[PDB]
């Protein structure tokens, strides 16, 4: 099984000069605990922005040149990609935008966080039917003093 996990401004900007400006420490928190003991598919771009190797989790950068660091997977085509995962039972897929793009076909599941924030992007998740998917789950939060948006955890799975 194949999901992809996101966090979405107004939009479905999830970028900013190979940055995300905002800050929500209960999003990062969500993103480790739906993340964790899992293999996670990267395109280059996201892994030069998170900057290191996410710990326990098998790291897996989608490129098409050779790697330049061998704490981490490189692969150089979505079935490499996937194969190299293994028989697990989901494979989280982390972004970015072409990355998505990719995946989108091929996932059952979907993690999206919405952020109520206004962002300046250049990149945005891909557009998506609605009606090829069912909400089964999802959480309101208010913004607090250590998330300065208020924000919604939706679980959508393929109908
Ligand atoms: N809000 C969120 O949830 C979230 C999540 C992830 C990322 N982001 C943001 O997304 C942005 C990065 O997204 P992006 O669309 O620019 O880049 P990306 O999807 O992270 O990476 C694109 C690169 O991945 C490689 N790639 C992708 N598909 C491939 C394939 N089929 N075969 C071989 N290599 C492949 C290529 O690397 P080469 O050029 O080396 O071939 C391509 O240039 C950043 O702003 C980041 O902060 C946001
Ligand atoms: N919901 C969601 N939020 C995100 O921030 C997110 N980020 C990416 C890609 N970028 C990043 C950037 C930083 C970290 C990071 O530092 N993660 C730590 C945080 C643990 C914590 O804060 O509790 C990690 O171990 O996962 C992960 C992914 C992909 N999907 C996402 N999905
Ligand atoms: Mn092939
Ligand atoms: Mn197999
Ligand atoms: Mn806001």
């Amino acid at each position: 099984m194949i999901s992809l996990i996101a966090a979405l401004a107004v939009d479905r900007v999830i970028g900013m000069e190979n940055a995300m400006p905002w800050n929500l420490p209960a999003d990062l928190a969500w993103f480790k605990r739906n993340t964790l003991n899992k293999p996670v598919i990267m395109g280059r771009h996201t892994w030069e922005s998170i900057g290191r190797p996410l710990p326990g989790r098998k790291n897996i950068i989608l490129s098409s040149q050779p790697g330049t660091d061998d704490r981490v997977t490189w692969v150089k085509s979505v079935d490499e990609a996937i194969a190299a995962c293994g028989d697990v039972p989901e494979i989280m897929v982390i972004g970015g935008g072409r990355v998505y793009e990719q995946f989108l076909p091929k996932a059952q599941k979907l993690y999206l966080t919405h952020i109520d924030a206004e962002v300046e992007g250049d990149t945005h998740f891909p557009d998506y039917e609605p009606d090829d998917w069912e909400s089964v789950f999802s959480e309101f939060h208010d913004a607090d003093a250590q998330n300065s948006h208020s924000y919604c955890f939706e679980i959508l799975e393929r109908r």
